[PDB]
């Protein structure tokens, strides 16, 4: 470890978040980092005893040191535990429990399509520590075009996730929007970013948020919602979902 | 601890295999094991520096000890490296290169589905290599979960045309033959072991298991099974062929 982040340091940072009482398991983190002069980026590896090593890459705005990397890793841990804030956790739980076909990882909500282990089409992905502006270039390149998305409108969410889930999903976005605006407020209020991209086969909507936390420069969080072009309600979807091959798709590590 | 298997012991055992020249990377193994008296089984854990951990479960035929577990783990390593025997590796390559839709990943030859997460590949299996496994040890589970059993004849190419259609039938038949000849001629017992062929019919697929038992100087037995799956409709069929190109498949993920 170039340096260590104790679990107590993490818990003290997480304790400044409103409504957080059941964070993820926190262990001492051994942090390694290397600076790359060619592309001006820092590669960070975090190792704990229980979980497997996570890695990050960020672009430094001044010469890298341990203090900057420590602050960056904290911002990722803070963002990672927003999902466990009471009202945010409850808002996601209402989405998942409101649909027997929805099953959750913890970071991905997907439509259950087959049993293996389970097979899913992702529709909601939680992306802590990510903002859409940092990936918009590849999104513009790989998508057909960018569309518009009305932020607070129930009919938009009926389109995205159907009437069965529209209000729950809309409340999930609103819960994150309110939490960042009221509980992670900057002196100069940050506005949420909403960006919609159309692909050959799907619509993707990104909801990105910037939050103020005492111990870091910025807390980033993005929620991605996917709508596949064929309506999940009927037609080709029923032909596709009943094909028995799906229950024999194998995952090779 | 509880005992180690150095890479030299592994390489010495592997060097007795005819036609093996490019084995898998070999490292020292740290082996842990524990006996379970309720179901009379031994659970084994094997750890290396580069690609740990592997796990096994077997049923001991006498009171377990290190020497038995060491022999068992060696038999799994030997079976694992049969895939790299020249004529067996070549016979597998002929199946793989004989179909642009066939891809190989790990012990599975099949149809690519999705690229998943962090190096994972979602694949529809067609041929599965199963080193260290014999069908007689899973047949009870297979009989209960299947509709019925059939009789499969390895002499007949048309039955391989049923399994993997005509584009792959002869390459696949030669793959089975290569393993059949290798075990009979290169891993022979004094009392010859006959290969096991068992076909199982499910509602949605047919699975044919080709199992083999091999004699090796350092272990009681070498086991190897090849599983071939035919699904409800053949691969080159039209109504299927449009299914593997549905764009949804690339977005599939596993929990
Ligand atoms: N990557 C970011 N923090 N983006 C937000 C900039 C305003
Ligand atoms: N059912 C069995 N696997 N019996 C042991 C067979 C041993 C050896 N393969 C032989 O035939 O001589
Ligand atoms: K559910
Ligand atoms: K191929």
């Amino acid at each position: 470890t170039q340096f260590n982040i104790t679990w107590e340091e993490q818990l003290q940072a997480l304790s400044k978040l409103d409504g957080l009482h059941h964070p993820h398991k926190l262990e001492d983190i051994s942090v390694h980092w290397v600076f790359n002069p060619v592309d001006i980026s820092v590669f960070v590896t975090c190792a704990t005893m229980s979980s497997h090593n996570t890695h990050y890459t960020f672009k430094p705005q001044s010469s890298p040191d341990d203090a900057m990397v420590r602050e960056y890793v904290l911002s990722r841990i803070i963002a990672d535990n927003l999902k466990y804030v009471d009202n945010l956790y409850l808002a996601a739980g209402a989405v998942i429990c409101g649909n027997d076909e929805y099953i959750s990882d913890g970071n991905v909500v997907g439509i259950h399509i087959a049993d293996g282990n389970k097979l899913i089409l992702p529709v909601i992905e939680f992306m802590p520590g990510v903002h859409v502006d940092d990936i918009s270039d590849k999104l513009i390149k790989s998508s057909s075009y960018q569309g518009i998305f009305k932020t607070d409108n129930l009919e938009e969410f009926e389109f995205l996730v159907d009437k069965k889930n529209a209000n729950n999903v809309k409340e999930l976005i609103l819960a994150y929007t309110d939490y960042f605006a009221n509980k992670l407020a900057f002196k100069d209020p940050a506005e949420p970013a909403v960006e919609m991209y159309q692909f050959i086969d799907r619509t993707e909507v990104y909801f990105s948020f910037e939050g103020c936390h005492p111990d870091v420069e910025e807390v980033l969080f993005t929620i991605k919602i996917v709508r596949y072009n064929q309506p999940l309600n009927s037609t080709a979807m029923q032909v596709f979902l009943k094909n028995p091959l799906l229950s024999h798709i194998r995952t090779v590590v």
